[PDB]
């Protein structure tokens, strides 16, 4: 997250960190939790991963120094990649994490609730992204969760910004004009979550931009509502 700050022990409990243990341990990408045994990513961060036996949920996390060989973690079962997704670019960056074991809940591991349907003309004003991704375009994985405010753009005004490719409405936007707030390397697969009436939704999914926090080039983020129906197809 560029231009972002800590956040507060359990205050996104829905947030995890996937790791992958080839060659050596090392977290790959952001997730968050939408059911007892679902974790809801992006479907670019598995590029190259051959099987999910190379996976592990870690869930209750604030920093990755809490990570030890010792600490528990959930298994994956199942990658589920949406049949259409290509690149993250192209939409459908989407992916489901079946867990070996189920999450048992509490204040420092909960789900999100997904959009309703009905909720697409409701304008969000209180939206962030989070994640352990770099500070700047050139940098590392953070050891404390960074959280940012950023505020939604139109899909009008994100395809100005970007003339070379289709946003498309399975996508969302987020920037200032200005830049300096923006997701980063590390970040993608986690969430864009959106307080409304006092009710967390998780909107969009961390895809993909043109470096990152740059001015007139907001975050590209997968349109959660648009996915409702096949969230439900896969996790029946
Ligand atoms: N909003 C904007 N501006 N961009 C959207 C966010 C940025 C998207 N890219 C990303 O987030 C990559 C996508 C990716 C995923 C998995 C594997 C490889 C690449 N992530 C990364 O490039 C990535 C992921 C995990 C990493 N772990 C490490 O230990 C060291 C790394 O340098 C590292 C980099």
């Amino acid at each position: 997250i560029v231009g972002g700050t800590a956040s507060v022990r359990g205050e996104w409990p829905w947030q995890v960190t996937l790791h992958t243990t080839s060659p050596t341990q090392r977290h790959l990408c952001g997730g968050s939790i939408i059911g007892n045994q679902w974790i809801l990513t992006a479907a670019h961060c598995f590029y190259g991963v051959e099987s999910p036996k190379i996976l592990r949920v870690y869930s209750g996390i604030l920093n990755q120094a809490e990570i030890a060989e010792d600490t528990s973690f959930f298994g994956v079962q199942e990658i589920i990649i949406h049949d259409q997704y290509k690149m993250a670019e192209s939409g459908y960056d989407i992916a489901l994490l079946k867990l070996e074991t189920t999450v048992n809940y509490a204040d420092s591991q909960r789900p999100i609730s997904l959009p309703s349907k009905g909720d697409r003309n409701v304008i969000y004003t209180d939206c962030w992204v989070t994640g352990w991704g770099y500070r700047k375009l050139r940098d590392k994985i953070q050891n404390t969760l960074q959280k940012a405010k950023i505020p939604l753009v139109t899909n009008e005004e994100c395809q100005k910004r970007y003339r070379g490719h289709k946003i498309t409405h399975k996508m969302i936007c987020a920037g200032y004009r200005e830049g300096g707030k923006d997701a980063c390397k590390g970040d993608s697969g986690g969430p864009l979550s959106c307080k409304h009436n006092e009710v967390w939704h998780l909107v969009g999914i961390t895809s993909w931009g043109e470096g990152c926090a740059q001015r007139e080039r907001p975050g590209v983020y997968t349109n959660v509502v648009e996915y409702v129906d096949w969230i439900l197809e896969k996790t029946q």
